[PDB]
Order: C-alpha cells, then sequence, then structure tokens
C-alpha cells in the first residue's frame, strides 16, 4: 500500500503546470535584465533546482561581488531587475512576471573562503547539491509536503522546522523519502548526521553537517519537539501509511460554549494577556513571544497557580501569551519563612513587624503568617505585567508596558486564539 501512497502524495507536492509556467516565464525574464547589465550571478533557490513544493514558487538570484560595500549595487540591480520591489543582510525582495523574487548580494568566490559569512555559503550550498540531487527532486517534495502538512517545514522561529535545505540534505543521505523516513523512526536527540562522511554518530544534540561547512549544524533551528514530532510521524506512517500524513489537519470547529464546558469541565483557570503586536518581523517577535511566555509561566510556577501548559498567537493587530492553570484560587494567607530562634538581633526585627496573626517556630525556626497581594492566576500575571514587562522581550515588554489586558472565559473564547486553545489542552475533534 504505501509504495501507492506515495505515488498519491505527488499530486499533492508536485507544483502544476501553471505555476511551473510562472515559474519558467519569470526565470526567461530576469535572466534577460540581468543579462543585459552584464551582472554575474546564480539561481540558488529550490526553484533553480526543480525541488520546490507546489504552491510554493519563488525564486533567489544571488549577485556575485568582490568589494566590501556594494550593499547599494545591489540596490541598484535589484531595484532595476523587479518590476516591484521592497526591503551584511539587506537584500532586494520583489516580483518579476509574477513571480517573488529575492536578489541578494554576496562573493563571486573562489570557493570556501566564506567572508564574515552566511550569505557567501549559499552559493556553495546550491553548488552541492545540484549534482546530488538530481533525480530525486519528488523524493525532496514528499518530504517538504510531509512535513508542511504537520507544521513543521520551515526553520523560521515561527515554525522551528525542517529548511528546505535540511531536507535535500536528508534526501541526499538516505536516497529517498521513504527510507529517511525508515531511518528517522531510530533518530534520538543526540543524532549527527555527518553529511560528508556518509555517517552518522552520537554527539551532544541533534545536528545535521553542513557539508559545506563542518562547524555548521543545519539543523540549528530545528526544535527538540518538533525532531521529536517527526521521529513519532515517521514511526506512525510506516506502521500504517494514509495518503492524510500529507494533508493539513483541519482547524478544530468549536463553538464559545464548547470551549467553555470544557475549560469548566477541567476545573481549571484559563487566560490570556492580549496587547498590541510590536512591529518587528517575525523571527524577531517570535522569539520574544516564547521569552514572554516562559518568563510568566515561571512566576505561576513560583507563585504556586501550577501552571500546565502555555501558549501564544500573533495576529494581524494583537498578540496573546495563553495559559491553563490548576489553581483559580490561593488563600491570602501565606507563610513568610523567619530566622533560626538563635539569631536574637534578626528574631527581633522580625517579629517587629505589625502581623494580624501571631509568628511561630517551627523546627528551630520562625515563620510568620503574611497576605499575598492577589489570590488568582489573573490577579497574579496584572501584577508581573504591569512592573517586570522588561523581562518580557525587548519590545514585546514595551508594548504590554502600554497596554496589556487579562482575558477569560467567553471573551477569551471570542479572540482569535480558538486554535491554539484547543491544541493547548489537547481538545480532539
Ligand atoms: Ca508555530
Ligand atoms: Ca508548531
Ligand atoms: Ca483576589
Ligand atoms: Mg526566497
Amino acid at each position: 500500500k504505501v509504495e501507492e501512497i506515495l505515488e498519491k502524495a505527488l499530486e499533492l507536492v508536485i507544483p502544476d503546470e501553471e505555476e511551473v509556467r510562472k515559474g519558467r516565464e519569470a526565470e526567461e525574464e530576469l535572466r534577460r535584465r540581468l543579462d543585459e547589465l552584464g551582472v554575474e550571478y546564480v539561481f540558488v533557490g529550490s526553484y533553480a533546482r526543480n525541488t520546490w513544493l507546489k504552491g510554493s514558487l519563488e525564486i533567489d538570484v544571488f549577485l556575485l561581488f568582490p568589494e566590501e560595500f556594494s550593499k547599494e549595487e545591489l540596490r541598484e540591480r535589484g531595484l532595476e531587475i523587479g518590476k516591484a520591489v521592497l526591503d551584511e543582510h539587506p537584500y532586494v525582495h520583489g516580483v518579476v512576471k509574477g513571480v517573488e523574487v529575492d536578489v541578494v548580494p554576496c562573493y563571486k568566490l573562489k570557493e570556501p573562503k566564506n567572508i564574515k559569512s552566511a550569505v557567501d555559503r549559499t552559493p556553495f550550498h546550491h553548488k552541492w547539491l545540484e549534482g546530488r540531487i538530481k533525480g530525486k527532486e519528488n523524493e525532496v517534495r514528499l518530504l517538504k509536503g510531509f512535513l508542511k502538512a504537520n507544521g513543521i517545514y520551515g526553520a523560521e522561529y515561527k515554525v522551528r522546522g525542517f529548511s528546505g535545505y535540511l531536507c535535500e540534505l536528508l534526501i541526499v543521505f538516505y536516497g529517498s523519502f521513504l527510507e529517511t523516513v525508515k531511518n528517522a523512526r531510530r533518530w534520538t536527540r543526540r543524532t549527527v548526521i555527518d553529511v560528508a562522511k556518509g555517517e552518522v554518530r552520537k554527539g551532544e544534540e541533534f545536528f545535521v553537517v553542513d557539508p559545506v561547512d563542518e562547524k555548521r549544524n543545519v539543523a540549528a533551528n530545528l526544535s527538540l519537539d518538533n525532531l521529536a514530532r517527526f521521529v513519532h510521524l515517521c514511526r506512525e506512517f510506516m506502521e500504517a501509511p494514509s495518503l492524510g500524513f500529507f494533508k493539513p489537519k483541519h482547524p478544530l470547529e468549536i463553538e464559545p460554549e464548547r470551549l467553555r464546558k470544557i475549560v469548566e469541565e477541567r476545573g481549571t483557570a484559563v487566560f490570556a494577556v492580549k496587547f498590541r503586536k510590536p512591529d518587528i518581523v517575525d523571527d524577531n517577535l517570535y522569539p520574544q513571544l516564547e521569552r514572554a511566555s516562559r518568563k510568566i509561566f515561571e512566576f505561576l510556577e513560583r507563585e504556586n497557580f501550577m501552571p500546565l501548559r502555555s501558549a501564544f498567537k500573533a495576529s494581524e493587530e494583537f498578540c496573546y501569551l495563553l495559559f491553563e492553570c490548576q489553581i483559580k484560587e490561593i488563600s491570602r494567607v501565606f507563610r513568610r519563612m523567619g530566622p533560626q530562634f538563635e539569631d536574637e538581633r534578626n528574631v527581633k526585627k522580625f517579629l517587629s513587624r505589625n502581623r494580624a496573626f501571631r509568628p511561630f517556630i517551627e523546627n528551630g525556626r520562625w515563620w510568620a503568617f503574611e497576605m499575598r497581594k492577589f489570590t488568582t492566576p489573573e490577579e497574579g500575571v496584572r501584577s508581573y505585567a504591569s512592573t517586570h514587562w522588561h523581562t518580557l522581550g525587548k519590545n514585546v515588554g514595551e508594548s504590554i508596558r502600554e497596554y496589556f489586558e487579562i482575558i477569560s472565559g467567553e471573551k477569551l473564547f471570542k479572540e482569535p486564539v480558538t486554535a491554539e486553545l484547543c491544541e493547548m489542552m489537547g481538545v480532539k475533534d
């Protein structure tokens, strides 16, 4: 059955003529414009190697240069060859014949001499792959489609999954999609896949050695949990192959009343911190949302609200930090630790404070009943976000400093976070 399933999967991952047409049209046209300017360039994307996933057409053209500052010479070229345009790091993005195109500067290099490397490597990545991926393009597509349908294709921080480069290296290492999944069933968090040496060994962390640069982990951005999810999916697929593994899962359709019912049944405190989304790119925002979520989670743990799990969502205008806690309310009174009975001066100090109830000795130490300044996790977070917003990421914290609100109940359910809430609580269809 497996072999038959992969055949049907091909219809979902391979681009259809009409988009493959747009690519061709745009490529010829882009070459014409580049040639006329006598520009030295090379197509290095997934498009150039016909390994791009259906519906994901885009062109990556790198411009080869020797000098130091040409950040502007590229500004020109890109701006001149692109029908429409927008924006060391800086590059030109636009469209040509209706196709997305990235125009990046870099040094035409006499091989491995990557200057303040990053963009200078890409051409080598393409060179190494070009002659080794031929004939296995669709294998790469099945891999990408499999990953995408399961939300783990993409190395951007929003996804923390598998980069396209990583997918091609895997296909080259194992030979095909099927073989990649069969072997991935045995990957561990210490697995080192050294492509250039054709070997697998144990290491400190999951590491896929870049054949172009040994010290670089091509899977640097693949999170531990998405590696885990992939290994599991691979095991599940081989156990019972289904075309469904290549199909995106469908958004759980649930009314607010049913969400309220689930929450009331779990008996937890479910709430969110809502604030304006700061004007920064995803690769900057997402790590800040993860940090903010973690700090508040840690605050909730420390304050004994027993948080279960957290999650976040970035909409067009707002961001949401979601939490579920096992404690909806904690007592006003708490135990404040005092000094050992021996320390006379500190004991007098500890006892000099006015309190509603008398302190006491326990296990040779003084203790006092004191009052919390909040009794619900929502009140705890209102306090934390009001004075400790600086710990929530530079831009996320600054937005929260200006404005935030804690929402729960039907109000919360109305926000565009239902999918994140369901996922967080493990709600099923
Ligand atoms: Ca995500
Ligand atoms: Ca995810
Ligand atoms: Ca209260
Ligand atoms: Mg691109």
